[PDB]
């Protein structure tokens, strides 16, 4: 009877049908576009010889002339557009070639003239210029992220405002935690992040709507947007010679200011020869305080709040605020205010509206019926919709400025908070910005701050796109992820706390902060993370104001050692070891940092270990899908049981916790790295005995890993101890009998090899074997996948079936974070392996994987790979090659680390270890580095081909003096030092 | 500095300013409209002498001519429009009167011509006719509810489809539980219930959009909607002489049909003299299976599903379905299909689109750029947006029909479910509706079913609006609430289970169902509710497939006795007492219904009692705000502790559970009523000894209530036992020291009096005293409020400080359910009190309260009271008088019961007790009643003034024979009996 055909089961594509029908008749070129003309997929209509893949037929069908002309042929007849000479022809399946009329030819040429830049382009500074009339390659492609600046104030990690702005100005604005200033929309589409009325405005002339900022109509002749670092600029040109500019950014915090403030400046210039009397209506929607009640009870959200008006000391209306009855929703107060600067005179809105139904009327949001006549009625219910209207006359050649301040004041930064505090802070903010030039000065301050922040490491390679992407975009993303973790984004709209392992972000940004005089901020972050470690050694999984989920995951506390090692090595500041930080257990208890690190190592190395001595897997580790044990316990219950066992067995503290739980090998690698880091810290702190115990413990752990985790072709991922019959003993190598692919003998994890190399456990032969294995199995045309297919139901029957189609997330996708860690391991191995061929192959693999994650390269084939040309995405779909969000992940952090490492810079106790690994085709690499008391200018020259310090003669000069030691000293003479490296044939 | 003025603090209204500026100059009439011209509220513009309150100035400002004319006076001057001699003038504050121009006069006369019908009107059948161009009085005013018909199938209460449709066809469509067929929107506004594209379509001619069903533009000359019982009809007329009709309803279930199916028929008639070639694009959005992930992870919702196409046996495309990868989301399969009927020719959609971005393009949803050229591309991701396009030619004077079937198949009605089951069921449904007249036959079947269902009680007064509201609208609402409880609505969008006390709905609908041959359905509902009672006597608070929250609330199980008593009294079917129903404890255990009722009575009367012997309050009772005890326990904990106490103290089953918890007096009234009901059931079942024990227990309970609950003016609400010092001992009468109002001595609860009268506990003197107290304190101009202000923090210092402004919900609002119970108590008292003046006063109060809840009376002042002219709302705002939803509540059930009781019909062991209570101004009341084997025609005549059988001589005739007994026998002779009552002065 009725049959069903799915999207993935439809094998034939329109382009394939077009190639079949017209391949031997016309030259299809390298790229072409096509569309099915009917629901039976029998006939196609397309255009040939495109410069790149693009939805050209979708744009063509929107043209009335072209669609009307095509109606003579389609459906029931396949046609193709072909350009010959300077004219366009239509070709049918019978070989007939017909010259199109003049209007059709003109429309076709105008459409296909600029296909190469349909998705935009990047300037020399890495800013993305977007045409507002073009289709979006993906939901994250045209997204910009804005952040505040709470440096030097309390609770910087928890109180920094955040915002997401798209190409049209749409998006949302959030204060501390998940508090909303502008409304966030939770709907079916990924493109709808906020309420559609946010940040939009209307322009009226003579009572007729002449402009809407979120709708490009026939009266707009030019409309472009520019995404830059922490600011967005949108430009419009109208047919009546009006030039409109919108600049959106976030105000850096000053004393007496509200906690969150977003500034939008609208400049309207009259390029005509006649004065024009216009009016502006700026609209928006406040975010509700009862987010759960949106899904629970919308009427509750509506009836608990009302609208209120704000007046200055002269009694003039200035803006609207939402007023809440319940006390819990009175701890934050929102506001929106408008100032109209006409030449030297200042004015304030003359009308307002607070009801969506009255404002829209019988029209739509794009053409509201009551937009030009605001009723000045204060709504007694929610939601907090607002529309402020003001008239103004602009003279020929003159400009009128409109400054809108949206924001929120909170009790999180004030004592005895009330609405009076909000009024005082709003008065301070308005007095600060009473002059026109103050907004420009603040914008310049933001730009200069980010430019100076990015100065720690500067690339100079001639490739402007790469230099801009690293020096500006990547540095900003690292700062943003340091301040925000993974809590906000275009599609990250729920409430999320800061994860412990997200300390990984501080692995990259700290060197930047220390280089702008904010070493104390890095110390504060380190102590804040240390405060979430319990006395035994486990840590809270998440924390925003307080910690939660104690010891839920077994790998969390082991990441802190890497951050402490990085900070102490870079700064040589061991005094942080003596700092007394509160313990996560509580009850006014404090411990020295050194003792906390010792407790972490002891917990992961002696107490929470399995039969083979490797750390217990517990519920899971870094890999969230490794739910091998269904009877796992957290830190608190494990501690209680451990104390019970100690009292029963009459043992001593530090003994093994008896159990039959599984062991994590990646946890063992992390523990070994942490032990080595603590040994280095102790020997830097003149703690000889502690260094000795750390060294012997590291040797013992390495012996255990080599004895019990190496399975003759790979390092295992999990060791299983609960099957006494021997049915299953390990997972993550050959012979584990858990592979779900008949053609693959065993399961293989990328992280196993990555952290075997990173922890300096694997040997050269093991490195070569694992590299061969990952080349055979884990390498895909779109990168390196996290893991080969596995059948975990045999050992854990409680695991459910899959949730994703092939190529998505857990079903064979390429996760860029894990791939970046693997690339770091490959670089580290290639820097020191004896075999030159193995090093060359590993460097080639690393560069191949790096080329797939650089955001700017997303603009080469934007409509196939999607992603974002300035911000890193999460993973790559192995079925289509498309980059899919969210935009916040460890990809940016580990990519920055990998690029710096490939430049050859490493930090050790003796100073700067230099060991660059350049591309085979590269012949020159120049960059500049900053140190707290010096600067370095590195230049490297080499011939075409692979070259490295390990197996190639070279000349190294520091300050013009030839040197043999590759460790550059960390100078403190406040002088610039020139370093030159030359590779010979 | 900056000051803030809230909506409630702005005392001066525009109408007050208009009255103070023009009151002594022109005649403003009884009603007027006004609007502030500026944000300083200094000047006003308005229109005088309106027939009723309406937003006339909002509509006037939308007129370009009127707005342009007004722009020459406002905002600097205050103006008023006045009609004098069919000519409009404008009046200024200086006394100047100016005749408006001709166009302004024409627009003004056209606008205010039909102000009285701006919110619509009701037909003789109670159907609401709505103009699509007029403002909505409230978010629930233009809402219609549609329900399916699963009678005679399995799990009717859990599998009946439901739908909400507004005046434009917007809304949503749901299946079993909260399963969505069409997408539900969770946003800030109450008006947005579903996705905007649901049930909407576009009409194109020559590639240009000529019609959109959700937007009224200048090309539409007529646009009206009609809300009827279980169907919605919308009509449009275009300037090009096109007549469009949409009919939306739900298909009653048949064997082999899908579980949920919504049918929309679109008829397009060409009233011109030329044949027209048009095309239709019907759009919509499927509901997602991962509702929580919408707020959690929108990308997850997008990537777990794809689009698929459906083809018939001939290989022709017929529709779109969403295909899910995860197993848990594969248990339901959605579908949308289209059929085009051109005379006898049948055709299917020729194109489709499944991407929102491609469909909308550079336009909007109202004017999509790719609407006329669907790309026929199956989306690989979500959401399930669909748009089906088909062309057709309509001849002059001819009609083209388009039938769209949306729906869902589920595993809840099938075994070994897969998509093949959905395909087979869809094939069955399409085969059933292959003829054009099948849709009309199904619609007529629905109409006839509801007409026949409403025939149990038929009023035959002269109002013709009250008759329609009761006979059709109220009966349908009672049926809808019986099937749906309080789970769905315009603003009720979350997932809700069936509450136990919602058995109250069956109090009213059962007599209807029994009278259409569905007594077995009522028995099934009774047994389903009985299955949720535990062995001890408590019950689950909620249940959809299984019960949950055992014994959480102390009043739940006591409501079942009333339902059983009603059923047994009406049907005389005591065999239900012998039925073996599973107990809620489980483990294959069954108990007779009689034993379950006995256990309920024993639990509420002997075990779960306090110091005074009244039932324990536990967490709460019917009143959810009575959280007096913060250490309350549920049924399971209480049972475990009771067994521990019994074993410790060597007691026996049936002894009191020792504690110091509070006691609920309303629970005591419910228990007394249940005991009386069980006594009546026992004596009807020839169970003499059980009747004797029930009688003595009822006497003991009455003695306890009279001794311990009556405090010198009122019946207390809660008895407090945890203060040995005597600081607080009771709440809900005079002297409880818990009043929050200094002018009120004590707190007073309406339900206390209501259920004292309803349980036949209060005496005549107590009734008079409580009536006086209610008139003094609990009576407001907008009805009877639930409770006087109270300060519960003195005994329960853990509750919040309040969530609502004055007049909303818990803060002094009039809850219509509690008011209806109080009205029932007033009617019952007035039917039997000795004092004629007291009975007259109580009847007057009851009728005054009833006049405030009748939905049709909402059309008298629609723009002030709002509500819904056909469906009851929840409560009335005591600050403004506005009716606020949701539309589902016990108001409808108790209003139906109250109206039937006021008609004088009661059911007792001897038959029909007759005791009408008519309005003072009424002089004639005729109605018809149905009994399972007979029919009655009641006529009552009386002079002007209060009259009742208690204190007035009368003549009663049955079948022409004068009788003295007022109990009409329940005849079973299948004949109509005439009953006549005459009241004489
Ligand atoms: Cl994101
Ligand atoms: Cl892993
Ligand atoms: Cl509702
Ligand atoms: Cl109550």
């Amino acid at each position: 009877g009725i049959t069903k055909v799915t999207a993935r089961n439809n094998k034939i594509t329109p382009v394939e049908l077009l190639n079949q029908k017209f391949g031997n008749k016309i030259n299809l070129g390298n790229f072409a576009d096509a569309v099915f003309t009917d629901a039976a997929f029998k006939n196609v209509a397309g255009i040939a010889n495109l410069p790149m893949k693009a939805p050209v037929m979708q744009v063509l069908m929107e043209n009335s002339i072209v669609s009307k002309y095509l109606k003579q042929f389609v459906p029931d007849r396949s046609v193709s557009f072909v350009e010959e000479g300077q004219k366009f022809y239509i070709v049918l399946e019978d070989g007939q070639k017909i010259e199109v009329p003049e209007d059709v030819n003109k429309a076709l040429k105008a459409t296909v003239s600029d296909v190469k830049h349909w998705a935009g382009y990047l300037t020399e500074d890495g800013e993305h210029v977007i045409d507002l009339l073009k289709p979006a390659p993906g939901p994250h492609f045209y997204v910009n992220l804005l952040i505040g600046n709470r440096l030097g104030f309390k609770r910087t990690l928890q109180t920094t405002p955040k915002s997401v702005v798209d190409r049209f100005g749409r998006g949302s604005f959030r204060s501390h935690a998940a508090t909303q200033v502008l409304a966030t929309r939770f709907d079916m589409r990924q493109e709808e992040n906020g309420f559609p009325a946010n940040r939009q405005f209307y322009l009226y002339e003579d009572g007729k709507q002449i402009f809407y900022s979120a709708l490009i109509d026939d009266n707009i002749v030019e409309a472009t947007s520019k995404h830059s670092s922490n600011r967005t600029v949108i430009k419009y040109k109208t047919a009546s010679n009006l030039e409109i500019t919108r600049t959106i950014f976030l105000v850096p915090h000053k004393k007496g200011f509200p906690l969150a403030t977003e500034l939008q400046r609208i400049e309207i210039k009259n390029a005509s020869d006649k004065a024009r009397n216009l009016s502006i209506t700026y609209t928006g929607m406040f975010g509700t305080g009862a987010v759960h009640a949106i899904f629970e009870d919308v009427t509750y959200t509506n009836v608990i709040m009302q609208s209120a008006a704000l007046y200055n000391d002269k009694g003039e209306f200035i803006g609207i605020t939402p007023d809440y009855y319940p006390e819990e929703f009175k701890q934050d107060t929102r506001f929106v205010t408008m100032i109209v600067r006409n030449g030297d005179e200042k004015s304030f809105p003359q009308s307002f509206s607070t009801d969506y139904n009255d404002f829209v009327g019988t029209g739509t949001l794009e053409h509201p019926a009551g937009g030009s006549n605001l009723n000045n009625k204060l709504n007694r219910k929610g939601p907090g919709f607002f529309a402020l209207g003001a008239p103004f006359t602009v003279e020929p050649g003159k400009t009128v400025i409109i400054d809108t301040f949206t924001g929120l004041s909170s009790s999180k930064d004030n004592e005895n908070y009330s609405d009076a505090v909000m009024l005082r802070e709003l008065d301070n903010l308005l007095r600060y910005f009473e002059k026109s030039e103050s907004v420009e000065e603040t914008l310049n301050e933001i730009i200069n701050f980010h430019e100076n922040y990015g100065k720690y490491f500067q690339f100079n390679t001639g490739n402007k796109l790469f230099d801009s992407g690293f020096n500006r975009n990547l540095a900003f993303q690292v700062l943003y992820q340091t301040f925000m973790s993974r809590s906000f984004g275009q599609t990250q709209k729920g409430y999320r706390e800061i994860g412990f392992r997200e300390i990984q972000d501080l692995f990259a940004s700290m060197y930047y902060f220390i280089n702008i005089g904010y070493q104390d901020f890095v110390k504060e972050l380190l102590f804040e993370w240390t405060a979430n470690v319990y006395k035994m050694g486990y840590a809270n999984h998440n924390f925003y104001w307080v910690g939660k989920q104690p010891g839920l995951y077994s790998d969390d506390s082991l990441w802190l050692l890497q951050a402490y090692y990085r900070y102490i090595i870079y700064t040589k500041d061991t005094s942080v070891l003596n700092e007394e930080v509160p313990v996560a257990d509580g009850n006014n208890e404090k411990r020295a940092v050194r003792e906390t690190l010792k407790a972490i190592i002891q917990y992961s190395a002696s107490i929470s270990v399995g039969d083979h001595g490797l750390p217990l897997l517990d519920l899971a580790d870094w890999n969230d899908s490794l739910k091998i044990d269904s009877n796992s316990i957290d830190g608190a219950t494990k501690e209680k049981l451990y104390y019970e066992q100690l009292k029963k067995t009459n043992g001593k503290y530090g003994d093994r916790f008896m159990s039959d739980y599984s062991e994590s090998v990646m946890n063992a690698f992390l523990l070994k790295l942490a032990i080595d880091h603590l040994a280095e810290i102790a020997t830097l702190d003149n703690d000889t005995q502690l260094a000795q115990q750390m060294s012997e413990l590291s040797k013992e752990v390495t012996d255990r890993i080599q004895k019990h985790a190496w399975k003759e072709n790979f390092f295992a991922r999990v060791l299983i101890n609960r099957y006494k019959d021997g049915s299953y003993t390990y997972l993550g190598a050959k012979g584990d009998k858990l592979s779900a692919d008949p053609n693959i003998d065993g399961v293989y994890f990328l992280n196993s090899f990555a952290w075997s190399v990173l922890s300096d456990v694997a040997t050269d032969e093991q490195i070569a074997i694992m590299v061969d294995v990952i080349k055979k199995h884990l390498l895909t045309p779109y990168g390196l996948r996290l893991v080969t297919p596995a059948d975990l139901n045999k050992i854990a029957n409680d695991t459910a079936t899959g949730h994703y189609f092939f190529g998505d997330r857990e079903n064979g996708a390429v996760f860029k974070h894990a791939s970046m860690m693997a690339v770091a391991a490959l670089i580290k191995a290639a820097k020191k392996v004896k075999d030159n061929e193995l090093a060359k192959e590993m460097a080639r693999i690393a560069y191949f994987m790096i080329d797939l994650v650089l955001p700017y390269k997303n603009l080469e084939n934007p409509f196939q790979v999607a992603g974002n040309p300035r911000i890193s995405t999460q993973y790559i779909n192995t079925d289509t090659g498309e980059n899919i969000g969210p935009l916040l992940s460890g990809t940016a952090t580990w990519l920055n680390l990998n690029l710096i490492s490939l430049a050859g810079i490493e930090y050790t106790r003796d100073g700067i270890s230099f060991n660059p690994i350049l591309r085979e085709e590269e012949t020159q690499l120049n960059f500049t580095l900053k140190a707290p008391k010096s600067s370095y200018k590195f230049s490297i020259t080499k011939p075409v081909g692979f070259a490295r310090m390990e197996s190639s003669e070279y000349e190294l000069f520091v300050d013009g003096q030839k040197i043999d030691n590759t460790v550059i000293p960390m100078y403190t003479d406040e002088k610039e030092h020139i370093v030159t490296l030359k590779f010979k044939l």
